[PDB]
């Protein structure tokens, strides 16, 4: 069935290429489609409708956020997926915005739970809040304990060894992170609530991830997570 539909403006921002890096899509421009929501899938109709889609964006585990500083439009909110992949789309109000981000996030916590065999949606995204908070202060230990360790190899290949292995805390760090936004911003939509602010996740984006995105050309809570999904 469908949960929402409605007229969007679409534009396709970053995708993941061979050799698995992000780059910006190439010939990119803003296209209106009616779009509907069933299950986790956006189905494109280029005509109005109550017949074959266009195109389709399977949206599991994907993640929303409006883009209200986007220079030239208003009503612009950003999908990024479970791939790598990030989507521009432009509402026709800010309601209609917000519809759309708390549809989405609804769909993406049903199947979520639906994967997990549990019925009680909010209920397992608050363990899950708790068991990441845990992870996250767990392997940020490890991380000081290995950097501890470093501190006294000169050993050249013993060095980066176990820098590797920092490199690997650390990137798990921000996976946790990535996942503990996510499962928030499924929680505030499903209970009515703010979403969960998105500086406090850029604020654990890594040095290196930082100078990636930044090459990329787009810094956002959206392309660290087409970041954190290029590395699965």
């Amino acid at each position: 069935v469908v949960r929402k539909a409605g007229w969007l403006f679409f534009k396709p921002l970053v995708t993941l290429q061979k050799e698995r890096k992000l780059e910006l899509v190439a010939r990119r421009k803003w296209k209106q489609y009616w779009v509907t929501l069933k299950g986790c899938t956006l189905l494109f109709y280029e005509t109005y409708g109550k017949s074959a889609p266009r195109c389709a964006l399977f949206a599991e585990d994907s993640i929303v956020q409006s883009v209200p500083e986007h220079p030239k439009k208003e009503h612009v909110f950003c999908l990024s997926n479970s791939c790598g992949d990030v989507y521009l789309f432009q509402a026709t109000s800010q309601t209609d915005l917000e519809n759309w981000v708390t549809a989405i996030h609804s769909a993406c916590a049903s199947l979520f739970a639906k994967k997990h065999g549990k019925e009680d949606t909010v209920r397992l995204l608050k363990s899950q809040t708790r068991s990441l908070l845990q992870k996250i202060d767990m392997d940020s230990k490890m991380k000081k304990m290995a950097e501890l360790q470093l501190s006294v190899v000169s050993d050249p290949k013993n060095r980066k060894a176990i820098e590797n292995q920092i490199r690997q805390w650390e990137q798990n760090l921000e996976k946790f992170h990535m996942d503990l936004f996510r499962m928030r911003c499924y929680l505030a939509s499903l209970q009515g609530g703010e979403l969960p602010n998105p500086k406090s996740l850029l604020a654990a984006t890594s040095r290196p991830s930082k100078l990636a995105l930044g090459r990329l050309g787009v810094l956002s809570v959206s392309s660290f997570h087409a970041l954190v999904c290029s590395r699965d």
